[PDB]
């Protein structure tokens, strides 16, 4: 089973995330895909992430600053990025796989998320130490 890398995009005010839903399923989640072959876990995030929303991770990335998660076999590390501008014009590189792209008020999926109609993936087992980490970016 092979390992997942994505990333957790925030914006330069630390109040937005970045998630991405799939053409297949209504669930929304990290820009993220699996390792290809050889490949470190960085450089998987950066051709992942630029291949669904079209933007480069390269001089954003921290190699130290992730969290991980083991889910149904599958090891998930997603990158903890922030100061990614709210006006950049995302868009998918690839074909058949992303259907949208939207900026999300993280406070108000934290308040909302257990009451809502709308679904996710991975940031629901992975709030905790987002919340964590967007303080301790403050
Ligand atoms: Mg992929």
């Amino acid at each position: 089973s092979i390992p997942v890398r994505g990333a957790a995009i925030f914006n330069e005010n630390l109040s937005k995330i970045l998630l991405v839903q799939g053409t297949e399923s209504d669930s929304w989640s990290f820009p993220r895909g699996k390792i290809s072959k050889d490949e470190n876990d960085i450089d998987c995030c950066i051709r992942e992430v630029k291949e669904q929303i079209g933007f480069d991770l390269t001089d954003y990335i921290d190699d130290n600053q992730f969290i991980e998660r083991n889910i149904q076999g599958k090891n998930y590390k997603i990158f903890l990025i922030s100061g990614v501008s709210e006006v950049f014009n995302f868009k998918p590189q690839v074909r058949n796989e992303i259907d949208k792209i939207e900026w999300f008020d993280f406070k108000k999926i934290s308040k909302t998320m257990y009451k809502s109609n709308i679904k996710y993936y991975l940031i629901n087992s992975m709030m905790r130490p987002l919340s964590m980490w967007l303080r301790h970016q403050r």
